[PDB]
DNA sequence: TCCGAAATTTCGG
DNA sequence: TCCGAAATTTCGG
């Protein structure tokens, strides 16, 4: 179980929140988020790749006891998408004040606008009292057209809480038809999240990274390539051992240039398997953290299989990352593959932490404007 | 070489059946459909992608010695059309009792209609005696419209011979211009066949599926994805190997979401790479049966706009599939790449089956009033 | 005579 | 990467 006073973080890939929930134990919530949440005994929850549309944002977005903070595509339906949920303590709750949520943002660049009066719209980075900050120079050659093409997928949602943690959920590009446009779309993606990262950090922002990232860190969290590397896992527990019989072939699995995009992911890991690893990161792998470098199978992933989880198969792309100065916090981390309804698993981490400010309107309450969600609406 | 009880099953999308007769040997034979049947020495055809008009059909619906069975649309001309043609055997052969035709159908739904008398036509689900069965619940919401508009590109003709074998000649739709409607067209054309193959077969009947599929049922009949995973083919009887180094690619090949077609096409096959194919499908992969799954690049259609056929780069979307009652009768099976005329090339199958009546109103000589 | 539940087969990933 | 969810077939007062 979980501790008394500790945040509970919770990251899934649900690969469409209308169809996990017709899987057992979840087909019996009768579509309650507030279920599911309790289920987990989550306080602050990320769902990746919704496949959702506006009109069912009327359900997802009103949570009884949490705030709703949705990304979706502008026009597509369906397809990626990105939630987050903070739970609302009761008064009398010593993490009252901590899980206040000051802020909410949408997407990595910045460019994308709310509602700011009658035909007007201003964007995160002309308004500092709701943009989180940190758009110092995200990319080189960075226009708003292709900012806003970077951010039109529905794949990063921002909170700030009153304590100073910034969370981000991300749903990365995977890149999953091997294209030249794909690939530089995906690490264009990369290289603007983590230094947007970087930059919050500067800051002085204490920051929960979590979510679908799409890339492998380690050789020993992808069960195809040590397949293909002919390297047999007979230890659940010698992931210290394996990684010091195949010392060469585990940083070439980081450092391979036909996948720049491990090595730009291992850059930010402060607990990377790189030796400058120390003098360059800034965020740790919680679940690498609790438990260690040794296990191994600790997969997250087992692409397109929802109703099993099958031996020499599978992958972790997905993780609770946070900051340095939250590394004295972590007091539980694990996976969950034994839950069904999503070819992921989740993932969860908890943490011991421990005037009024009105509701960000990206609140998907406000940003949807749920109080119309009505009869010709649906 | 064939026995006297071989039945040799033939398939060839022509894409233009006036276009195919310009080239070698088809331009010598004075655009015969007999001539064409003789050289391939064939007993039961179907082309697919005929592009003809209902002007040309006293041509192609009339060839000395065989039954014809042509579905074409209603008013677009040059689209589309399937032909399937059954030789006629003498008296004094084994298999004159076993090849007679005793029902025929148009389409897969069984909505369109048959010429019946004056102003007045039945179709063939409330017709038993015309119709072949098996219209039960092919589609959960399925009405008239829906239906003759899912049949209206004449892209399916079914003949039942009396030794109780249902001949499915199919062409189904490709989808090529990639639109949102075009997709659930395609869709709901393919489960309503696979469907209807397995009520039929549930009645009992031993179902011969063959035709343009336009679907890739495995990862090793497809040069274009093989390329997209960079999978190298160095060993053209490698197949075995290949599978096995990729077996993850070859499965999400089939179980692929976003490529459902290639999940409902590998449903009905009993040799389908999934572990339950044995008790879950029905039909038999002949060409995959005597070509093993070592053969690679066994494709039937190449780009030729791209030139894509001379270094054998392209994809094997015709099939020639048979039911598990018909298992033991695969005497041979292959792909006919030499063969000139098309995109496409034929595909045969060679059958032993080992053991008059009133032609059905679909024949061609009926259906299009021939004198 | 509608109703539903167990048993069974088929489906999608 | 076989497995749970969906559909259907069966059974009976
Ligand atoms: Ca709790």
């Amino acid at each position: 179980g979980k501790s008394e006073n500790t945040i509970r973080f919770l990251t899934f890939n649900v690969n469409g929140i209308r169809t996990f929930f017709h899987y057992q134990p979840f087909s019996q919530m009768n579509q309650s988020l507030r279920s599911v949440f309790d289920f987990f005994r989550a306080d602050i929850i990320t769902f990746q790749q919704l496949k959702t549309e506006k009109l069912s944002i009327s359900k997802w977005g009103r949570v009884d006891g949490f705030y709703s903070f949705i990304s979706i595509p502008q026009t597509r339906k369906g397809y990626s998408g990105v939630g987050c949920w903070i739970r609302i303590p009761e008064k009398n709750h010593p993490l009252y004040h901590a899980l206040q949520v000051v802020k909410a943002e949408e997407g990595i660049t910045g460019y994308l606008t709310i509602k700011n009066g009658k035909h007007s719209a201003i964007s995160y980075r002309n308004d500092v009292n709701q943009g989180i900050g940190g758009y110092d120079s995200l990319d080189p050659d960075l226009d708003e057209k292709s900012a806003l093409e970077l951010d039109s997928e529905g794949r990063c949602v921002m909170v700030e809480l009153a304590c100073g943690i910034v969370i981000i959920s991300v749903y990365c590009p995977a890149n999953s038809n091997s294209s030249e446009e794909g690939e530089m779309f995906r690490l264009r993606f990369l290289k603007v999240l983590l230094r947007r990262v970087r930059n919050l950090d500067k800051i002085g922002k204490k920051i929960v990274l979590m979510g679908n990232v799409n890339v492998c860190r380690d050789l020993i969290d992808s069960a195809d390539t040590l397949e293909q590397f002919s390297i047999p896992i007979t230890d659940p527990m010698g992931g210290t051992k394996l990684e010091a019989q195949y010392r060469d072939k585990a940083i070439q699995f980081i450092i391979n240039p036909d996948t720049p995009h491990r090595r730009i992911f291992n850059q930010i890991l402060a607990d990377s398997l790189l030796p400058d690893a120390s003098k360059r990161g800034i965020l740790i792998d919680t679940t690498r953290l609790i438990q260690t470098r040794n296990r191994l199978k600790m997969y997250t992933v087992w692409n397109m299989l929802k109703n099993l989880r099958p031996s020499n198969y599978g992958s972790r792309i997905d993780f609770i990352l946070v900051s340095l100065k939250l590394e004295r916090c972590i007091k539980a981390a694990d996976i969950l593959p034994d839950i069904l309804g999503s070819d992921h698993c989740p993932v969860y981490s908890d943490l011991d932490i421990l005037t009024q400010v009105p509701i960000p309107k990206f609140e998907a309450r406000y940003k949807y404007n749920l109080r119309n969600h009505n009869v010709l609406e649906m």
